[PDB]
């Protein structure tokens, strides 16, 4: 319980920027892989990296998401360019992206009620190795809170 000093910001961009959000990808272990821009519109989720092309993730898609302390993990349908799996990137305004997310994917004409959460089961054993380009999928999902947003029969 103790609140960290802003020792020295010597860069254009701010230290609260709402929109964007200063990520880093890990991978199960947590281990900073590579550093990035979060970046969220309310037409899809846009991930600002190096000169390699960008990558965005449609929030209709995100079918689970959740957010720890100072992480925030997604999943995505098999309906992007990446594909499916867990991608998860340390960040301490993790609540904000999270929050925000769920408030931009919900400003969206879509009905929504209130329903019971049930028992989830997973699976009975899968592995593999290495495939396609891109970031690191995880197995197991870092994050408990997990929030529900699109869903159809």
């Amino acid at each position: 319980g103790s609140s960290g000093s802003s020792g020295l910001n010597r860069d254009s961009v701010p230290d609260n920027h709402p929109t964007k959000f200063k990520v880093t990808n890990v991978d199960d272990e947590g281990v900073e892989l590579g550093s990035g821009v979060m970046e969220l519109t309310q037409s899809e989720l846009v991930l600002h990296l190096h000169r390699r092309e960008a990558v965005r993730w449609p929030y209709l898609c995100l079918r689970r998401y959740g957010y720890d302390s100072n992480l925030f993990s997604f999943e995505s349908g098999r309906r992007c360019q990446t594909g499916q799996g867990i991608f998860a990137f340390k960040c301490s305004r993790a609540e904000e992206i999270f929050n925000l997310l769920q408030d931009l994917m919900q400003c969206n004409s879509i009905n929504v009620m209130e329903e019971p959460v049930i028992i989830t089961s997973g699976s009975s054993g899968s592995s593999g190795s290495s495939g396609s380009s891109g970031l690191f999928r995880l197995r197991h999902f870092p994050c408990g809170n997990v929030n529900y947003g699109y869903q159809q029969q």
